[PDB]
């Protein structure tokens, strides 16, 4: 019988940028750098073999993903907006969705391999990932109204590798968006900026 096996590799970092001084006419930018580390596993779904040994064929299929909220609000309770500045190469999915962005690249598919590897690891379960993918910048809209100050945002987001496992030549299969939406947000992006007068 013919076989799948996916897994997603969670990356969770906590960073910090800095907006600076600006007027609620003004968008003040943020930079999301893809940072290789530790990911833990947050999702999978599998039917085939957990490991391979070295002596039997898979085929490999790999995609990036980045979900990112389109809207956050302060401790002081007001929405900023979230809006795409430079996505690079990504591509920029389910746009229609009310409240999260999801930029994905897919780029290894059809590839036949015997290497020995972990093909279904399990939640909870970490490695190392070093694969590095285009920055994305995005733009803040502030609101009108939004109270002269200091703010510090904390902005949780998602991010990590699908690898998808198969016996067979063609194999694909992406996460479907209302699973990617719903994944461990275990980055974290602080926010920093002064609404100034
Ligand atoms: C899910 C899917 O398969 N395609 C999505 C597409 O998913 C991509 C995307 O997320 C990228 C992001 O980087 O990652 C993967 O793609 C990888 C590589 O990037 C990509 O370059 C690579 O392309 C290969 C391909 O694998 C080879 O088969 C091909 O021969 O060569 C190229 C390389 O040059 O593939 C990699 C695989 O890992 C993801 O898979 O995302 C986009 C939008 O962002 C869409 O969501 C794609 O899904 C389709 O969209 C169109 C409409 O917009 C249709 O709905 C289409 O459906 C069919 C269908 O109805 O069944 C598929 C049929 O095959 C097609 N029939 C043809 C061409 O005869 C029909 C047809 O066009 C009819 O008009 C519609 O009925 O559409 C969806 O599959
Ligand atoms: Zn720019
Ligand atoms: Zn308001």
């Amino acid at each position: 019988m013919a076989w799948n096996n996916i897994v997603f590799y969670s990356l969770g970092d906590v960073n910090s940028y800095q907006g600076g001084n600006v007027v609620i006419t003004q968008r003040p930018q943020f930079i999301t750098s893809w940072r290789p580390g530790i990911a833990t596993v947050t999702w999978n779904q599998c039917n085939g073999p957990e490991f391979a040994d070295g002596s039997w064929a898979y085929y490999r299929e790999y995609i990036a993903w980045v979900v990112f909220p389109k809207k956050v609000m302060t401790k002081n309770g007001y929405p900023l907006f979230i809006e795409v500045h430079n996505k690079g190469s990504w591509s920029e999915e389910n746009t229609g969705d009310n409240d999260s962005y999801f930029f994905l690249k897919g780029y290894k598919w059809d590839q036949r391999a015997f290497d020995t590897a972990n093909l279904c690891q399990k939640p909870g379960e970490t490695t190392r990932l070093t694969e590095k993918f285009d920055d994305i910048i995005f733009k803040v809209a502030l609101p009108a109204d939004l109270p002269l100050g200091d703010y510090s945002v904390t902005i949780p987001y998602t991010s990590g590798i699908q690898r998808h496992f198969a016996s067979y030549l063609g194999a694909r299969f992406k996460i479907p968006y209302n699973v990617a939406k719903t994944l461990p947000r275990e980055n974290e992006m602080l926010f920093l900026f002064k609404n100034i007068g």
